Order: C-alpha cells, then structure tokens, then sequence
C-alpha cells in the first residue's frame, strides 16, 4: 500500500516506446572504435577500463558487462540513453558488441576517477554541501523522468575533487517507477538498502534513493562509512533499529500493514531511540552542524513518504549557501 508522492505519472503519460525497455534494438557500434588502455575498477557484474577512441582519440570508459540476462542489458542502454544530458548523470556514448566473449560493452566519458575511502576523509563542511548538492540535481532529474537508481552509494558517486565535477553512474540496477508496480528487494547495496527492502514492502518508489542517499550523508558527516553497517540484510534492519528506535519501526509496519516475519521481529527486539547528536565526535565535529542533522534526519525515516524529496531536499537551509553561487556565477 504505496505511491510516489511526486513525479508517479511521468511513465503513464509518457509513449510505450519510453518505458518498454524489452521492445528495444541495440544500435552496436564497431568494437574496432575502442581500445583498452588501462584498467580502472570494477562496477558490480562488470570490468571497467579507461580507454580511447574512434577517431576523436580521447578518453573515455569502457564498461565490459558480465554477461547477465538481455534484459538487464536493454533496462541499463534505456535508461542511459532517457537520461543523456541531465545535469550530473553519466553520459552513454557508444554500445559495442562483445570483442571477446559473453557480452557487449558500453562506452561512456572519461570520469576522472577519485577516491571516496582518501577523498571523502579529506573534503570540507562546505565541499560536502556541494557534492551531495550536485548528486540531489543527478538525482531529482532521474526521477523526474520516471526512473530510480536503486544504488545509491559512494562509489556510484564519482567525483572529481579538482574539477570540483560529479557523476552519477552504474544504471545497471535502475528502474522505470510505475504507480503501485511492486519490485524486487534485492537492490542496491545492503549498507544502503531502506528500511523498505528490508520488510518487504515491494511497492517502493523514488524514494528509496533518498534513504541511500541519507545512509551516506551520514557516513560523511559522521565519519563513519558504512553508517549502517549491517552483517547481511536482517541485522541490517536491527543495525537500523538500534538508532531510529523500534517504536519508529512498528508505527511503521502498521500503517503499511506489513507483518515483520518471525526469526526478523527476534532479532530486532526493541530498541530506544538515539539522539544524532550522541555520534558527535573529535573526527566529525567540523561537519556535524544542527542544519546538517535536521536534513539528515529527514532524509533517514522509517517511512519512506516522510523522506524528503530530491528537489525539496535542495532546497533546505543546509545548502543555503551552495544555491546562493549559482544565482551569482
Ligand atoms: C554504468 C557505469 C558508468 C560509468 O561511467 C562507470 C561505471 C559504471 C563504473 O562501475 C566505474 C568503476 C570505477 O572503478 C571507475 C569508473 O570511472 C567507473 C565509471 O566511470
């Protein structure tokens, strides 16, 4: 029992060919444009390199999927390809076929690639404000045009400390959002999964993004990466439960009717709530500012309708002054 408070009928409305990933044809192009020149990562169910080029001769990323279903390959392509040219979001510039063997590989940009384990430990009250400012515009346009990430989490975020850019990537879990559809909880990453996925309530939206989106925020404020650091997906609920407090959690299985399954409720047991205040120290006094915990703590609840919204999130007093730079330039 759930819908999107915002953007629900953005695939309703729009034509069949937008949505229907499976009733799509790859265009390939010639595998003989792209070379690999050094790897550089790895990106859940795909190798990743930096490579070069057709005849542009510049640099860019190659994406080698691991050979997974044809469906997950068109879902990834279609998406891409609805969101080229949103701010922030990763651009698709090519879609070979498999060189070697198995799969076919998706050409992006070059995404000068930084470290969020070095970065991240280094960036500034006001480095993050901006960042995860930058990441809300990738996120508010996603969902503006009907899809969800689903995978939220800091190496999707790359960043380029020095060209002060940021790029949301890996579409390889994202989603098309329609009203009342209800969807697999195996998403995303366990430190990042909402409360949603971990009671079951499939019919999730949007919204779901916000959680991560709160989970790393968190860690970055707190200097505590994961925040939630569960062992597997049931003591990632009790690892939740121990800070938001059960009395959250049962308010919020009763207004979605949804019964915690033997063996979970247990585990969970019941917890007081803990004030964001009481993860203050040393390390993270510099961040952690009363404005920085009222939007984390409306980014962070139970029920994912009360979770803020992409857009009204960058609108919150916290990134007061990021916005007041932009009507400035
Ligand atoms: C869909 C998708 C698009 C991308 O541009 C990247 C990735 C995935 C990705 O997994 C990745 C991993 C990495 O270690 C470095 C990167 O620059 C990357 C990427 O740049």
């Amino acid at each position: 029992m759930s819908k999107a408070r915002v953007y629900a009928d953005v695939n309703v409305l729009r034509p069949k060919e937008y949505w229907d990933y499976e009733a799509l044809t790859v265009q390939w192009g010639e595998q003989d444009d792209y070379e690999v020149v050094r790897k550089v990562g790895r990106g859940k169910y795909s190798e990743v390199f930096e490579g070069i080029n057709v005849n542009n001769n510049e640099k860019c990323i190659i994406k080698i999927l691991k050979p997974v279903k044809k469906k997950k390959i068109k879902r990834e392509i279609k998406i891409l390809q609805n969101l080229c040219g949103g701010p922030n979001i990763v651009k698709l510039l090519d879609i070979v076929r498999d060189q070697h063997s198995k799969t076919p590989s998706l050409i992006f940009e070059y995404v000068n690639n930084t470290d969020f384990k070095v970065l991240y430990p280094t960036l500034t009250d006001y480095d993050i404000r901006y960042y995860i400012y930058e990441l809300l515009k990738a996120l508010d346009y996603c969902h503006s045009q009907g899809i969800m990430h689903r995978d939220v989490k800091p190496h999707n975020v790359m960043i380029d400390h020095e060209l002060r850019k940021l790029r949301l990537i890996d579409w390889g879990l994202a989603e098309f959002y329609h009203p009342g559809k209800e969807y697999n909880v195996r998403v995303a990453s366990r430190y990042f999964k909402g409360p949603e996925l971990l009671v079951d309530l499939q019919d999730y939206d949007y919204s779901l993004d916000m959680w991560s989106l709160g989970c790393m925020f968190a860690g970055m404020i707190f200097r505590k990466e994961p925040f939630f650091y569960g062992h597997d997906n049931h003591d990632q609920l009790v690892k939740i439960a121990k800070v938001l407090g059960t009395d959250g959690l049962n308010v919020y299985l009763n207004k979605y009717r949804i019964e915690l399954d033997p063996q979970l409720e247990a585990l969970v047991g019941r917890h007081s709530r803990k004030p964001w205040l009481k993860f203050m120290n040393a390390d993270n006094q510099h961040l952690v500012s009363p404005e920085a915990i009222d939007f984390l703590d409306k980014l962070l609840r139970y029920d994912h309708q009360e979770r803020l919204t992409a857009l009204e999130a960058m609108t919150h007093p916290y990134f007061q002054q990021v916005r007041a730079a932009e009507n400035s330039r």
